[PDB]
């Protein structure tokens, strides 16, 4: 039995959120995440989207409608489906103190406007 991948998030500028998970030939990648609020189960949180088709050996959950702010913390749990064999990466966490570039890399060099 395999294990659930790792959801790598990033703060998009000026308003967005991109996530990624090392796919393993799955079929469904459900993402549940709340902003500034932990979780102890399966709460709707915020980012609640179920993907069925990866991107390229890795799923991508982009959200250009997430009004995030520096300092804020992330809390979520991801769920994959490898043909009736799902696994989730709960108790996950991420930061908002940094933002990445549309290029795909961190665009935070200690320069707060």
């Amino acid at each position: 039995q395999y294990v659930v991948p790792s959801a790598k998030l990033e703060a998009i500028y000026p308003r967005g959120l991109r996530v990624s998970i090392p796919d393993d030939g799955f079929s469904l990648f459900a993402f549940h995440g709340k902003l500034n609020e932990e979780m102890d189960g399966l709460e709707a949180g915020h980012w609640a989207r179920d993907i069925t088709k990866p991107k390229e050996g890795r799923w991508t959950f982009r959200d250009r409608n997430a009004k995030l702010k520096l300092g804020d913390k992330i809390y979520f749990w991801t769920y994959v489906i490898k043909d009736g064999l799902g696994y989730r990466q709960d108790n996950g966490e991420w930061t908002v103190t940094e933002f990445v570039n549309e290029d795909g890399t961190p665009a935070d060099t200690s320069l707060e406007p």
